[PDB]
């Protein structure tokens, strides 16, 4: 499988690395698939590219 | 409903900032959805990241 | 600018067809690009395949 | 955050409804973000649009 | 590599395998990258579901 | 056709632009399409951002 998840800029290099660990076992967990079998890529977005409901998320 | 916007870098905070509104205002209008179920990711491409039949966008 | 609208599948082909104007529209008018080069591409989702606090939207 | 998980076509329901569930726990977890928070986007892939080295993941 | 293709629907299995073979080879050699590390997904979209300047594909 | 192509960041400008030419060709070639219809775009990872197997791809 193949997963990229989009989070808003900020969380630590650790945070990071914990995300992909943690996400990847879930997706190995969740289809019996090997974990090898799974790829992760994180996209940051910048505050101002967020927007929720017409506003910034940085702003609601 | 979700939105990711591929732009080309260069526009202004707040240019930026009135895509995310106009757009959102467009598809909760458009589809008659709660405008705070709209989400809206903004992606900038740097010049030389944006193809348009085999040529940068820059120079065509 | 090139937008991508990831949607709950459900809609009429006309919703989505004002859908795919009006965003075009906002997205031209908010960056002062030519409408020409808006390029929009909706894909819909199976109820079954959108979760939100990790339950089926379908369900929440 | 928002995840988008691209599988080949085959599992089931239940299977596809336990990934969503274990992703969205796996990132709340993980980022110390409210579950509510987390949105997962199930993409399938038809066995003859995965590639892998050139090749039909279905034949490799 | 990681590559997601947008086309519209209509190419036969025959095109999209072509396809699949021909962009592989095109990234591999284009960044000396072994082949196989080269990942490519398709993902076809109805007429009704690709706009260009606010109007269907198809019309246009 | 638009391609959205995922590389590891560390790439020239050169073997940037090479690739978009080269995919760009292999695109139009394999579907017959006109070239000036191919859209391109490069979006590179940062190396503690792609993980394969649960493990950051800069480590494995």
């Amino acid at each position: 499988p193949i997963a990229q998840i989009h989070i808003l800029e900020g969380r630590s290099d650790e945070q990071k690395e914990t995300l992909i660990r943690e996400v990847s076992e879930a997706i190995s967990r969740s289809l019996d698939a090997p974990l090898t079998s799974v790829r992760v890529i994180i996209t940051e977005m910048a505050k101002g590219h967020f927007g929720i409901g017409g506003e910034l998320a940085s702003k609601v």
